[PDB]
């Protein structure tokens, strides 16, 4: 029941008992581990409901006070004649910071209570929603000193209304299937891609063209908006030491924001809810640029390091993976972008699961995702041990809408 | 039941049934997941079905399932058991059932390997001077002058708990650490404790960096006795770079053979708390781990100060650059010596055909996503982008608590 974890670096054992307060379910059993797997009423909304509350008011110290039983009362009132119910702004704000907080998969969580709330639930229009959005985005940026921020529109009602960003992410780039049957700029985009063009999109074909939104309103059909280009800001990739890598042709983007997930509190469902930090250097440089299905950039960069790519034991692949992922640093600093190194941040979520263990007794973390793609044991994740659990508030997965969508 | 596991970067979809055969636990439950926790005297009442299980395994293996043969074999063990309270394995299933541990082995990355394995028996070994020549002859044969040859060694099984074989030696070969007065270590800091005990046992320690430790060795359940391994026998490799002319002067060697000594072995249900096993080196572990921990050799100052890289800021990357360099050299030297070696990409390449392939012929592979992935450039190598299920199957190589934690000492 108290369970313990060590660090085999340090020895420090810390003792979880935050677990016992877990929900939802992990996907493994006794018998097998499911820990590498991507993807694992009125009665049902009010049980929900009222542990959310609890959590609320324990948080700011009014427990069982009278502030407590009348907000639950209120609340099982209003469940009881409209199905639903409304949070108030203090609610939402601690519970979009709660889910940011509970997400196990996270390494920059140190962060967690340090995020703007935008509430946009009186949205109606997807008009709306992109003004919403390109104000997100804006204070976001903030001329490349990063600030977080989420931006949450009306929570699902009957289901048949859902408000939903199709992007995954606010800013990602267009990806082209060719005649010559390679693919032109990201891979990862292709389909979204084309359901833009379907829909109207005027594709410029590049290997870097930033996606239009498609946001969708009210459970209407989706509708196609341009962000600002002035809003968008990007960093032109260039090495300190090697002056050929500009040549490449590489760039990304300054804003990580994720625009695809479900926010989930006290039992209400909000489908869209974009949010949005800075990033950790190795998701671009080693994640973006360097898988094979992604931009796959290693074969070029070694190519023109003149590196000896006839055998895997020359680590050629291991060499210039380092040199993309300084380029990237480099050029996010040297732009005055905000950006964090894989070492700094798994030093800080260390730093943070002490805390989290201090503090509240644990920290919900998925090994398999903190623990950065390169150099994994010279970071200090990769030495400590970690539990997975489930906790609410929370950031889920949903269906791709256009899987779902009645046209 | 089925469950499905895809790689994200082939979008091959792969289907396991052979989870269903799975009998331990694994530290995970419906709320919680233990995946990566390092860590999450018998009856004749549960000892016939482990043996029953086994043996129908075996016996199907060899497609004689339910055979006379097969039956005999049951009738006789049943009757051992009823008699003995215990059985002894036939050669030809403790062979089978040493391959199928190592088969089973999740967290092993070599897999590909595992039909190819030489089975020394030891079972009739009685003390620890006979443990001493059972383990030079694996070393000598295993090491083959630098073309590594896979080979277990296997002494006699648990009996009463209270004369058990055990090699205290984590690996058979491995560096001395010394703690010093001032609190900095000599050698392996991994070592000191192991390192401590065989000093008070006697050995003379010479105090340097690389110090090959004495096999502490226990028969019967007697306390353990020392011996030096004869040095002709211990394979080394001094660590130099290609480009590098200055690498070579970090004084740094390793050996040659990986060989785990302190797990135990379960084979139908009978305990081999002796079972030292060895194949070859996979360049990371030496380059990564036993280099550049923190709590190993912890070498990446010194090897970036030599490359002069901007060591001020985290962000140039200094550690990830010179981490590549070493790990270059670990290669290098063991290609240039003609010492058996393979590195991360060719490694996890042949895991991931070793797993397809298994997935076809038996229904799946367990496999521990947390240790298969390599140390360094982790999703650069086709597992991170495998899903994998990790499961417990028998026969099995588990781990056992360190002996000096639990021996009665007799004098
Ligand atoms: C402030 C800087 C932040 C950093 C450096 C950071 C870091 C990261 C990284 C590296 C990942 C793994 C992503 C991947 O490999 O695809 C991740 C995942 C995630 N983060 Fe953050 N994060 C930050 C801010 C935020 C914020 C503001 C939120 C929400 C309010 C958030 C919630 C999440 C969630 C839910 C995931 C899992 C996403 C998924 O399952 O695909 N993070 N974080
Ligand atoms: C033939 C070449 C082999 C290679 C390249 C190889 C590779 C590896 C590696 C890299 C690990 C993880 C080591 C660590 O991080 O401590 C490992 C673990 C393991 N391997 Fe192998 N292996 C080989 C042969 C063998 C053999 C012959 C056996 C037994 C017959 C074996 C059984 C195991 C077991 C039981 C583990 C888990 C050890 C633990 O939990 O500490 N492997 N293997
Ligand atoms: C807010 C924030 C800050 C930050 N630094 N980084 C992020 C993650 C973003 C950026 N860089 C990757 C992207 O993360 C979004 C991608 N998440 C995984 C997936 F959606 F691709 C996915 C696909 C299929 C199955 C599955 F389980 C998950 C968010
Ligand atoms: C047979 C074989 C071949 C090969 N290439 N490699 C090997 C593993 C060896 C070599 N290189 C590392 C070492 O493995 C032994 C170190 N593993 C970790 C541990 F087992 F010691 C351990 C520590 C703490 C808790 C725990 F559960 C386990 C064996
Ligand atoms: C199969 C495996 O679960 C999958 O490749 C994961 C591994 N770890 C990850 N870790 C992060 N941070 N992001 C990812 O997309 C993944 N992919
Ligand atoms: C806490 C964590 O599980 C621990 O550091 C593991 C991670 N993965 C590993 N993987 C391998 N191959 N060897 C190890 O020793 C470890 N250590
Ligand atoms: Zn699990």
């Amino acid at each position: 029941r108290f369970l313990k974890v060590k660090n085999w670096e340090t020895d420090v054992v810390l003792t979880d008992t935050l677990h016992l307060k877990s929900t939802l379910e992990t996907g493994c059993t006794e018998h097998i581990c499911m820990g590498s797997i991507m993807l694992p009423t009125k009665d049902q909304l009010f049980p929900l409901a009222k542990e959310f509350l609890d959590q609320y008011y324990s948080s700011i110290k009014r427990f069982g006070s009278k502030a407590h039983m009348d907000r639950l009362e209120e609340v099982n009132k209003e469940i009881e004649s409209t199905s639903t119910y409304q949070l108030k702004d203090t609610e939402l704000i601690y519970g979009a910071k709660h889910a940011w907080r509970n997400a196990s998969r996270c390494v920059g969580r140190i962060q967690w209570s340090k995020l703007q709330v935008f509430d946009a639930r009186d949205c109606t229009t997807a008009h709306g929603m992109f003004n919403y959005i390109c104000n997100h985005v804006k204070y976001a940026t903030n001329k490349g000193n990063l600030r977080s921020a989420i931006t949450i529109f009306p929570q699902r009602t009957d289901g048949k209304h859902d408000f939903r960003v199709w992007n995954s992410q606010l800013i990602r780039y267009a990806g082209y299937k060719q005649p010559d049957g390679s693919t032109l700029g990201d891979p990862a985009n292709v389909q979204f891609t084309e359901i833009c063009i379907q829909q109207g999109w005027k594709a410029p074909r590049g290997r870097f063209d930033v996606l239009p939104l498609l946001l969708q309103a009210n459970g209407n059909d989706p509708e196609l908006f341009q962000i600002p280009p002035e809003l968008v800001l990007e960093v032109p990739i260039r090495h300190p030491k090697f002056d050929w890598f500009k040549d490449l042709g590489l760039k990304w983007y300054g804003l990580p924001a994720v625009s695809n997930m479900l926010l989930e509190i006290g039992g209400l469902e909000f489908s869209a809810c974009p949010f949005s930090g800075w990033y950790m250097g190795t998701e671009i440089g080693v994640r973006d640029y360097c898988d094979n299905s992604r931009y796959n950039i290693l074969e070029e960069v070694a190519k023109k390091m003149d590196l000896d790519m006839r055998k895997t034991s020359s680590l050629w692949k291991d060499q210039a993976l380092v040199e993309i992922n300084i380029a990237v640093l480099y050029s996010f600093q040297s732009d005055k972008v905000t950006i964090v190194d894989h070492h700094s941040a798994t030093e800080s979520f260390i730093k943070h699961m002490e805390n989290e263990y201090r503090c509240r007794g644990g920290c919900p973390a998925d090994w398999v995702w903190i623990v950065p793609p390169m150099s994994g044991s010279i970071t200090p994740v990769f030495h400590q041990e970690m539990l997975n659990y489930r906790l609410t508030p929370s950031f889920e997965y949903q269906p791709d809408p256009w899987n779902t969508h009645v046209w």
